[PDB]
């Protein structure tokens, strides 16, 4: 059996006489969250006969048990523990009776669980291992940047692995609300890396001689390729049925690309300026047009976050509704941001899944590439055209590349720090992939230059490492996000497993599937087959 | 609603006081069938107070029914009857008292029934307003061969229609065991056309110097890649689930055309010999050894066809099964092929969804696709062959090819006619795409000849036609074929109806979807983008 994944047994023993017990199950990730209801035990008919009821309760994160006497509703005891994978668990409740009419509750172990995080430590074992056989048997034995490719490789390797399951680990999926995990990382670095790569392409093709008009029909026509694909091609579950407009969900990944590509390429485009051949500032003052309006549209995010009434619904509320919060705003998910959308698109074409629906337990639908968290979108693609920037004004001297992304990273990193308050769920702007938060934007822009200043000089002006194997997904990216769209439930991506329930069979098949993905772009590389958009 | 599509009503009155009747129906179609229950209709309870119940007949071919007494088990009245989609009957069954005891049962027509070929009808005439229309504007206003590129596309073409549901029409569906319908050509025209570019590519390449183990081995990988991208992408419905070794399709088109290259190219290249520069038969002298092999191979089809025993079953045996053969032989669907393919493969390894399911009511697995009608592929592969070596032995004159083409068709013709008595059920070899008879191989290969002997001196000698709009997808069949196969369900090839039992709207839905496969082969071609396997 009866136990699925991440689920232990607890057996709940009532060995007092006049005392209906209610069990209270709430979990310690779930953040000012109301308490459900995981099992109503009964009274003891006699003595010495303990009743018994039967429960599975959650082992991703630590549980709080609230015993209730339900015809008083009054408390009788409190329960804090961290439940194992496939345990058996038993909870006797009886009353002391050294001197005291006090009752008291003990949890025995009658199984012991399994370990969960088995596989993954093996896993990280085995491929470091395979990396050190590897360098060990060698040691017996305008350009394209590669260490973009290699960046955008690694972003795009870790996508296939935690799109197709990640091995069913919490840390593996998005975060419900707030916080950050793997999976939360990839997209904000896509737009980072876009960003890098519209000011490294634009500035190549206007040196030639191309002219604006040209370039920005080029712009137009990615951009309405890019939102056509998401509406019609990924975002769609064509397994339900067909296509019917009631049902078409209008925001997604490459919707939120081709207008956040638009907004930047154009913005580029319009205040281009010619790269000129230590202490200058001379990438940022010839950019103070872009900076300009950069910084009116954060004010216009954070004016509509924090100051925009919501009907039936707190001002500047950022929670994620349902049973958060003490359960008083439960339709409430998203706060203006998802008001929002729903006012302009309805609830018919957004997205019906939130990860917050399994914790928090919300019943509205928000879509994480809503219309407000474009905003915020932008603002991470503009900082990878300054990482772009950087790149090609100090070409020269590598000395001021590296001084410069590490101010970038450190200044960003400060700003997330101030904000977030170095807390999950406290700060004035906490961390939050689902509203694309400000603290989410510096936060992950504050990784990817930090990445930047370790690829750069090791990939590209070294050339210690090449990038194996990451640049060849790095080369090939729209036909990796998009193959693995379509073929997701083919063979050899899927096949059936002879556990469901197993994390150990679920990350072997997630490993091979995003393994075959870096093979297929290798053959591709091997054969110059690229395509851009 | 009650009525779906290709159904009328049918109200049976019982105006009989002391007779219980059971009406049976059986289509016209069915060939030596069983009659299967309709409706049982009740006594009359008092004169004048008819007795009143209601079925649902099918409209696609002609109806018998025939009504019996329950208690006697005697029939009172027998009816032939074409009814129509979506119409109103009522049959009353009364006893006429003109100095007679005896039952008399008329039909009248409540409701008229909707023309159901209209759309059809419509859709034709538009066609070719169009084809007009845009004559008369144009009017005022070693290469490849084109007109096989002309004749790969219309079989694309015909293919992508009717894969896509053909409007939903029995003539653009395949037949349910004997005939042939539109659906039934595509298939030995793509065996034929593939014959014929073997040759051709052969030819060319051992002309250059190419050694023929360097052929030997492209021959290999390119039955290997057939294979496995049939085996793996084509076959599997991953809507239901991920693949599960135990209900995996081994058969399938893919499968069969691989195999076919192979044996075929194989035949080729070990008896390739150089071509030399009216009455001469030096195309068919010097490939004696393959003829003489391909016979072997036809009489081993018809030894194992018509004289290997099949336990439980008659020998010889080429009828459905089901109820069909006035159901005696229900688990025999096939003969001889269907036991070597459930012999050496396993039921859970064929389709499960035979087109004689519908008509015949069978239930055991049948795989059109199985192995002993590889050797008739193998045969409609070495016609193609022989046309192609017609086309490059005499390319000097057009009169020669001309007339070996309608010698070839004419004595293909005489062959089916002999084989199959110009009937559907009848004759020694009945045409069946399931069985992949021989009278299925001769007709369409004489249908063939006679495309290659019109479309030659239209598309390549004169020029009269350029073959437009069909070389564009018979340059990328493959292409066209896989990627029809794997967006069959996405927009805009399918959309929501407004209407389910609606023979335009499904019509409408596929037309728009083949053209859009069209215009997908000509942009790829414009771009020059060509996939060979
Ligand atoms: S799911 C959650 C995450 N979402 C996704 O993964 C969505 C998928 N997104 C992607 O794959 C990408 O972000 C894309 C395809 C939308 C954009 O890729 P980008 O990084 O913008 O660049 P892309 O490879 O498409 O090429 C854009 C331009 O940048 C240039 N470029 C790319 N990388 C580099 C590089 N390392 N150095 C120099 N120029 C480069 C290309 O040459 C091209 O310029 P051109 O058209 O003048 O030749
Ligand atoms: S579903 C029911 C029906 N099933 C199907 O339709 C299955 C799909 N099948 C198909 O699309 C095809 O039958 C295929 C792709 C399997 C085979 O196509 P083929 O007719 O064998 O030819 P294809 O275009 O693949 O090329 C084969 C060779 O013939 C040559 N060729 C093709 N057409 C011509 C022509 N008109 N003139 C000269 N040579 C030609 C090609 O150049 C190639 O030779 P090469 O390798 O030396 O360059
Ligand atoms: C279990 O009983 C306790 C009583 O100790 C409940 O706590 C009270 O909850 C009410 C709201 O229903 C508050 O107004 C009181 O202030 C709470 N008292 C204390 C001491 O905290 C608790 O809510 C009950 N559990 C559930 C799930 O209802
Ligand atoms: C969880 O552990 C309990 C022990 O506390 C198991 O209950 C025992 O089951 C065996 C098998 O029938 C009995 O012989 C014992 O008498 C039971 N003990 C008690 C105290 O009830 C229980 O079966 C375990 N659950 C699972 C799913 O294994
Ligand atoms: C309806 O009744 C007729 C009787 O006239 C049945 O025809 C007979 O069927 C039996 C088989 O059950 C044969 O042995 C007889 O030779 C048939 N007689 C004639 C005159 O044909 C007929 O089968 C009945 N209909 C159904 C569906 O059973
Ligand atoms: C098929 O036609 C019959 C007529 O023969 C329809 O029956 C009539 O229905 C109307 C509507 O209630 C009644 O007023 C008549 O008295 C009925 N006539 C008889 C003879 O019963 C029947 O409704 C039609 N079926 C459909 C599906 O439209
Ligand atoms: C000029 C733009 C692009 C950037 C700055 C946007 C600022 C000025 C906007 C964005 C959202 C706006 C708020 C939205 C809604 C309300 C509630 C209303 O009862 C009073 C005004 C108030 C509080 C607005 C004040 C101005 C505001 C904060
Ligand atoms: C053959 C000679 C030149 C030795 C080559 C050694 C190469 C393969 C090794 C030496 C040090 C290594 C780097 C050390 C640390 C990091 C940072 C990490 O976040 C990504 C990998 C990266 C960037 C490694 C890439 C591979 C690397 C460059
Ligand atoms: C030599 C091959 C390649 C071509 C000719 C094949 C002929 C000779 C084969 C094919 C199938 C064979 C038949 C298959 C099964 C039986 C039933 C058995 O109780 C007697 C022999 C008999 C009737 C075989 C006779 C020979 C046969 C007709
Ligand atoms: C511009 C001058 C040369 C006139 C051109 C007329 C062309 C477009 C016309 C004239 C006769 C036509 C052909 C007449 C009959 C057939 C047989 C049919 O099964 C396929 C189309 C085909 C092969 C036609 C193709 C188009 C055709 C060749
Ligand atoms: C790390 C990441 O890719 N995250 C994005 C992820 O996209 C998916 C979701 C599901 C699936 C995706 C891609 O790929 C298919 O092969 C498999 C299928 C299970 O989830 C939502 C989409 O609504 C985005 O907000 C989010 O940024
Ligand atoms: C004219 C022809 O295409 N006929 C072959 C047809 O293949 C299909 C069948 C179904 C579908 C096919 C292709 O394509 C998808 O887009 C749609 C889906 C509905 O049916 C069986 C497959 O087992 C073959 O025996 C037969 O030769
Ligand atoms: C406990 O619940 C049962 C079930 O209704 C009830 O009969 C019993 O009276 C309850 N006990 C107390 C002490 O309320
Ligand atoms: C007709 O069938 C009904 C239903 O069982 C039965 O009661 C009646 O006797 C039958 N009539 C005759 C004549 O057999
Ligand atoms: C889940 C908690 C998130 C806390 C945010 C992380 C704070 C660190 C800021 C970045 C420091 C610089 C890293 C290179
Ligand atoms: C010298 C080349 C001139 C070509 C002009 C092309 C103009 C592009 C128009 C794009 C407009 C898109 C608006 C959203
Ligand atoms: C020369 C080709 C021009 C193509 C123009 C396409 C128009 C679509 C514009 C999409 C804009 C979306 C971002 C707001
Ligand atoms: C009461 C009506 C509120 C209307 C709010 C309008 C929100 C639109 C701004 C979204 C910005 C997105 C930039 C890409
Ligand atoms: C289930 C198999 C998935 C394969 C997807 C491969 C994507 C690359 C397309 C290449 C097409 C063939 C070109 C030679
Ligand atoms: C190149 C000189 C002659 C070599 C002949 C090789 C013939 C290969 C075709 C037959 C192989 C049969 C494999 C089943
Ligand atoms: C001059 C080039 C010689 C290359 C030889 C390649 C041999 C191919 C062997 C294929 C065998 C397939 C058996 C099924
Ligand atoms: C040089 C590449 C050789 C590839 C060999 C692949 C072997 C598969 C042979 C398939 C034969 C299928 C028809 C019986
Ligand atoms: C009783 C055992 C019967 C065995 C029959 C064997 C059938 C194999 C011949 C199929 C020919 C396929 C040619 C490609
Ligand atoms: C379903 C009816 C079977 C009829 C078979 C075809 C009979 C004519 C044979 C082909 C004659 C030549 C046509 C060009
Ligand atoms: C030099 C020869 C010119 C080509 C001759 C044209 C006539 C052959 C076409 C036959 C078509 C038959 C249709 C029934
Ligand atoms: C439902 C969408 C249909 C897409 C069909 C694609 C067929 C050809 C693939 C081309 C890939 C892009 C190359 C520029
Ligand atoms: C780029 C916008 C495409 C939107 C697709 C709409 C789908 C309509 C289906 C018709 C059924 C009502
Ligand atoms: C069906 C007959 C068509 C013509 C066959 C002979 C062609 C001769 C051309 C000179
Ligand atoms: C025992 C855990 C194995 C997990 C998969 C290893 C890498 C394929
Ligand atoms: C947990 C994923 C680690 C992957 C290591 C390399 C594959 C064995
Ligand atoms: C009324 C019949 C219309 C059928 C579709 C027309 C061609 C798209
Ligand atoms: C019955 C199909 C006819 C197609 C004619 C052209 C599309 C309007
Ligand atoms: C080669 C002929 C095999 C048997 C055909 C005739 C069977 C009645």
């Amino acid at each position: 059996a009866e136990l699925k994944m991440d689920q232990a047994l607890l057996l709940i023993h009532n060995e007092l006489l006049w005392t209906n017990l209610t069990v209270y199950w709430k979990s310690e990730c779930c953040y000012h969250c109301l308490f459900q209801v995981l099992v109503n035990v009964p009274q003891s008919p006699k003595a010495g006969k303990p009743s018994a009821a039967a429960a599975s309760v959650s082992t991703q994160h630590g549980s709080i048990l609230q015993l209730n006497d339900t015809l008083e509703e009054k408390e009788v005891c409190r329960l804090e523990y961290r439940f194992g994978e496939f345990g058996n668990y038993s909870l006797l409740v009886k009353n002391i009776h050294n001197g005291v009419s006090e009752i008291a509750c003990d949890l025995a172990v009658n199984e012991d669980p399994v370990d969960s995080n088995l596989p993954v430590s093996i896993a990280f074992l085995i491929g470091l291992a395979v990396i050190i056989v590897i360098s060990f048997l060698r040691l017996l034995l305008p350009p394209r940047l590669r260490s973009v490719d290699t960046f955008r490789g690694i972003a795009l390797i870790l996508m296939v692995f935690v799109n197709y399951g990640g091995g069913k680990y919490w840390y593996f999926k998005h975060a419900s609300w707030n916080g950050l995990t793997v999976a939360d990382l990839v997209f904000p670095w896509f737009v980072f890396i876009m960003g890098s790569s519209i000011f490294l392409s634009m500035t190549s093709i206007l040196q030639r001689g191309c002219s604006k008009f040209r370039l920005l029909g080029k712009i137009a026509w990615r951009s309405f390729l890019l939102i056509c694909i998401g509406i019609i091609i990924v975002n769609p579950n064509y397994c339900l049925g067909p296509l019917s407009w009631d049902k078409v969900r209008i925001p997604g990944v490459l919707q939120r690309l081709g207008v956040t590509y638009f907004v930047v390429a154009v913005l580029e485009l319009l205040f281009a300026k010619p790269v000129p051949e230590c202490l200058s500032l001379r990438d940022i003052t010839s950019s103070w047009p872009q900076w300009l309006l950069i910084l009116v549209l954060e004010g216009l995010w954070l004016g509509l976050t924090f100051l925009l009434p919501v009907p039936g619904c707190p001002t500047g509320y950022l929670g994620p509704g349902g049973i958060g919060d003490f359960g008083k705003y439960p339709n409430c998910t998203g706060g203006a941001a998802g008001y929002i959308d729903r006012l302009l698109l309805g609830d018919d074409h957004l997205y019906q899944h939130p990860s917050s629906a399994v914790l928090y337990h919300t019943e509205v639908a928000y879509d994480p590439e809503g219309i407000l968290g474009t905003i915020n979108s932008i603002v991470m693609a503009f900082l990878g055209v300054q990482a772009g920037k950087i790149l090609l004004y100090y070409k020269a001297r590598t000395k001021d590349i590296l001084i410069r992304f590490t101010a970038w990273c450190c200044i960003l990193g400060l700003i997330s720090v101030a904000l977030t308050k170095v807390s999950e769920n406290e700060g004035f702007i906490p961390v939050n992939k689902n509203l694309w938060s400000l603290s989410y934007v510096t936060t992950l822009s504050s990784f990817a230059f930090f990445i930047l200043l370790v690829l750069y000089p090791v990939v590209d002006v070294k050339g210690l490492w090449t990038g194996t194997p990451f640049f060849y997904p790095g080369m090939n990216s729209i036909l990796v996000y998009v193959g693995h769209e379509v073929f997701e439930n083919y063979f050899p991506f899927q096949w059936k497993l002879k556990d469901n329930q197993s994390h150990k069979e679920h990350l072997t098949q997630n490993i091979v599937a995003t393994a075959l993905w870096v093979l297929i772009a290798y053959i591709l590389y091997r054969k110059k087959i690229f395509w851009k958009i």
